[PDB]
């Protein structure tokens, strides 16, 4: 879907940039410094679901661009290993949500933050 | 979910981005330019059905900045129409993938793409 490798940058980096907004805004929940609405969380971890399957696709093949590593584009089968993890890990919190069990959600959040810092350290440019 | 309304104008262009490229990415296939494929554009209607609702919610009050004009602010209801309306050209679009009727499918993403530059006539800057 896109015109030209920028293209795929500029979506990438928009949806990376909502993910992040969709996971973050629960950290003061997580932490007990916001209350725990069950049904708040449950819709919001179901939008996070939903961004969290859409970076991949933007990094096809000669999208190099952005703070993306050339190793996403070497090392194909351990970058898709790196999110599908990652997606696992968003299902775990997804299932937490959904059983509106707190301590779950705690758990797989942190879980969830892990595997994103995993796959920075590995896959993204320095700042 | 914003720290200060620079993330909230960050968030919103980045939900809009996004919502263009799976508006936009379909244009072709209601041009008879690409084949159409009735469960590839239901999965994608179900992407922009999720995405299409995010940025009202980023345009909350004194978040001014970006390229949205100021009367978003003035005139709330009306611009609660205007997204409402939209949000509903959506579900129309929703239908027509849904059923797997193409010519549905091409009458709504014309109403659909009106409803987009209605709001932005009214309501977004000049770049
Ligand atoms: C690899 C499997 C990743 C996972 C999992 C996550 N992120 Fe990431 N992120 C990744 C790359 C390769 C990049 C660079 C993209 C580019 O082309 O520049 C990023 C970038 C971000 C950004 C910055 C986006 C921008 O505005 O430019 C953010 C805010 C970000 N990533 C956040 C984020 C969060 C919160 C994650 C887990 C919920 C997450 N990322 C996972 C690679 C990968
Ligand atoms: C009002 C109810 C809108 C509807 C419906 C749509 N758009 Fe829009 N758009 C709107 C505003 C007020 C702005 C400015 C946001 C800001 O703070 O700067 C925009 C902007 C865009 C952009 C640019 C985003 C960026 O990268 O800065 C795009 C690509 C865009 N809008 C696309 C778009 C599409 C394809 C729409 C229908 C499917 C659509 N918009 C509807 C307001 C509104």
């Amino acid at each position: 879907q896109f015109a030209k490798p920028e293209d795929a940058v500029k979506y990438r980096q928009s949806a990376l940039t909502l993910m992040a907004s969709h996971f973050g805004r629960m950290t003061p929940v997580v932490k007990g410094q916001a209350p725990y609405d069950a049904a708040q969380i449950k819709a919001n971890v179901e939008v996070l679901k939903t961004l969290s399957a859409l970076p991949w696709a933007a990094f096809g093949p000669g999208t190099e661009g952005g703070d993306a590593r050339p190793e996403i584009w070497s090392d194909a089968a351990s970058f898709k290993q790196k999110q599908q993890a990652f997606q696992d890990n968003i299902v775990k919190l997804s299932a937490a949500a959904d059983a509106g069990d707190l301590d779950k959600l705690r758990a797989a959040f942190g879980d969830v933050g892990a595997s994103c810092k995993a796959c920075h350290d590995a896959y993204r440019k320095k700042k």
